[PDB]
């Protein structure tokens, strides 16, 4: 009943007994693998086993406290069909969603999270005063700190609260009359929306996005974030001097904005959070994809490359030497920025915490493994269970 | 009921339907994926199986050839509780399997194999002689040609023929007292069994190891491969000089043979088979993997790098230029090999062949993205669907 996980780096060997307690279903069935792909009594079920966790994890469970706030919650949901969290409550949940996240690699850090307190929002305005505020404490003049505002739940008499935006920092992406892309092509859906809601835009390579931000049953609001709130890192290589004449540029700042916030039941349509950058997410993914902004031809070409043939393997040299040059660019910044293999590193350290404090850790190896020098990590060399446990951040669909 | 599976790149979708016809069952289930981990009547429903591929392969499927056929495997099977195969099925048969393996890159040659007929196999000598055979035309001076040679099939009252070594051609690897390993640490055991066995062991670092057979119902007789028939390469960079110092090399032959075939409910213990390489098996598995010959800082300190910090990516440059060696040295040698952007995108239409072929390909996302540079191939942006359908290769216990 408990699957055997083994290191083939080193050839230890560890049982996960915490997969055999998962909350939902996976896709996956004894027929056929679908890991990797990317996408009333219910509710007191799950109120009840996080009100567990909770007590559990202040060393308080089945005390009068612990029976007390079981009675609670259910006396709630009996009369309201759901439940107000306490305050400590949500700060455990939050971090809980965040260690529980199968495919995230920080989460060697998931304890040290700044969680901001904006159920009491009311309006799109004061959903931006938040994001602002979030913004500014995440940033930290370059030493970036993690965070989370989780908004207003989800409520059975009105609308969602939604960040339509999928990041709080994204670049635009203006599809052109020849049919390319200026900007970032992953960002052409939103930034349309922005325009037809009435943004004028600009026309740069790396213009900041307003944010759309919509209240319940509401029209979304533009807000454009002050210029002095988004740090940003110009790109050079530290001997390619041609380098910085590219023009090239990212944010300090990855805030994913669009997930799903799932506590004891509960659920947060919106409630971003952030963490920092880890350099191949730049360098390799944002810079590099062919559908992205697909800068490695002209990086190649520039490198004087011969990009006749890929056995010379001219893609993978410049793809090393753009992670450099972002790696490079953050640190020269004084922006926080992780490397591939500092944090594959920390993960393994994650991982062991996790077996002797629950016995396993739900991972999902196609995404902890990085996009470029997968077997030179260790995570490579490691078998991982993907599995889901609530609180989680989960994929909900598009407010549009 | 069919799964939906998109490319992230290109944005295209399909559906697998004939992972709904997958035979036997996996690891998964909805409540856990385990995708990254390595590890009379029932025969007559495969063999019957079996047969209905094969005459659905011809095009005469339903005909009185065909019912002939599941009557025939039926009378033997009441009578001998087995079958025999027809050389042309055993050919379909071996065929398929290697179409049907989820975890090779490669299989767009699937229609190109040579399939070698060794069941008449009487002894261990005769073991040898069929394999130097298969080496001799597999190895073809370096014009490397696909070929399996199928050893007498598995049948009760009567021990197995085994190969005891992992392939063909391997480097002994010799457990130093000091607790080091010279050569392959991959190899420490199947070498100290050669030793045992009466081997006479060498004390270099690419020491091509004797092959162990084993006939039926009797202890592994040790056979020595003539040098001659053994091709390598020696390695060099196209610009790094002392690369060539450097004294590594590797073999031609990349020639699977512990795997068992099977075909129709039927077993082959012994089947061994070969391709060519792709370079990153060797430049980055072999050579840099950290439990292999892990030469990875070596390199980086002859190329001059900085390998105080990790974030000077002095590990990723290194691979890269190794595998640029590989590729080189191979290409020199004229001997075959492919790089993993031409592999990956012989891949991609692979699938696409399928798709029209079947509606479908099993595929291992984890083994068929290449150990460096993932995302960088079209394969990683390629959504996955990973089921076993039969014939098959499956991995066996090893005869001791
Ligand atoms: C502290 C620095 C952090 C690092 C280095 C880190 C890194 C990563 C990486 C590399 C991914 C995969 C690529 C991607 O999804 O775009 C990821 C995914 C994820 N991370 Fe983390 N993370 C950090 C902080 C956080 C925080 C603060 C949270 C939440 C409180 C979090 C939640 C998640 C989630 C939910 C995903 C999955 C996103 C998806 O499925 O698209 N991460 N993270
Ligand atoms: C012709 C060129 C070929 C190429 C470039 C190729 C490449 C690959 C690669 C890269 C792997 C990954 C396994 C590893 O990491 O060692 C693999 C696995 C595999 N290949 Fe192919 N292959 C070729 C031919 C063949 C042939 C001729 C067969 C069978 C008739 C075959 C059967 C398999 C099987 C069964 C596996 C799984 C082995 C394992 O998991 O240990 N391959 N191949
Ligand atoms: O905070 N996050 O969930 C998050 C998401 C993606 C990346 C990439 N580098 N760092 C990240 C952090
Ligand atoms: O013969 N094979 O199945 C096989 C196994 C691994 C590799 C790597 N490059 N080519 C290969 C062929
Ligand atoms: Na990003
Ligand atoms: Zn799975």
């Amino acid at each position: 009943k408990f699957p055997r996980v083994k290191n083939w780096e080193v050839g230890s060997i560890t049982y996960d007994t915490l997969s055999a307690q998962a909350q939902q279903d996976g896709p996956c069935t004894p027929r056929r693998c679908l890991g990797s792909l990317v996408f009333p009594e219910q509710l007191l079920s799950q109120a009840r086993d996080f009100i567990n966790q909770y007590y559990s994890s202040i060393k308080r469970s089945g005390s009068q406290a612990h029976e007390q706030r079981l009675q609670e919650v259910e006396a709630e949901v009996a009369a309201t069909g759901t439940y107000q969290l306490r305050e400590s409550e949500l700060v455990f949940g939050a971090k809980q969603a965040w260690r529980n996240a199968p495919r995230c690699v920080g989460r060697i850090q998931w304890g040290k999270l700044q969680v901001f307190d904006a159920r009491d929002c009311r309006s799109a305005q004061e959903m931006f005063t938040y994001i602002c505020n979030h913004i500014k404490y995440a940033t930290n003049r370059g030493n970036l700190r993690s965070a989370i505002t989780v908004f207003p739940q989800r409520c059975p008499g009105r609308g969602d609260f939604r960040i339509w935006n999928s990041q709080l920092v994204r670049y635009a992406g203006y599809r052109q009359q020849d049919g390319s892309v200026r900007g970032d092509p992953a960002n052409v859906e939103i930034t349309e929306l922005c325009i037809q809601h009435g943004w004028t835009p600009g026309n740069g390579r790396f213009d900041v996005l307003p944010l759309l931000l919509q209240a319940p049953d509401e029209p979304p609001e533009l807000f454009l974030l002050p210029p002095e709130l988004v740090l940003e890192v110009p790109l050079e290589h530290p001997t390619l001097e041609w380098f910085a004449a590219l023009g090239l540029r990212w944010y300090a700042l990855p805030a994913v904005s669009n997930m799903l916030l799932e506590i004891g039941g509960l659920e947060f349509p919106a409630a971003p959070f952030s963490g920092w950058y880890m350099s191949t997410e730049i360098g390799t993914r944002n810079l590099c994809d062919p559908h992205r902004y697909n800068i490695l031809e002209d990086v190649a070409v520039c490198m004087d490359l011969d990009t006749r043939t890929t056995s010379s393997l001219w893609k993978d040299k410049a793809a090393v030497e753009i992670n450099v040059a972002v790696l490079h660019s953050y640190q020269l910044a004084k922006v926080t920025i992780v490397d591939h293999h500092a944090a594959t590193a920390s993960f393994m350290k994650h991982l062991e915490n996790e077996q002797k404090a629950r016995g396993g850790c739900p991972a999902d190896w196609a995404w902890i493994v990085p996009p470029i020098s997968g077997s030179l990590t260790p995570v490579f060399h490691q078998e991982m269970v993907n599995y889901f446990l609530s609180p989680a951040f989960r994929y909900q669909p598009d407010p549009w």
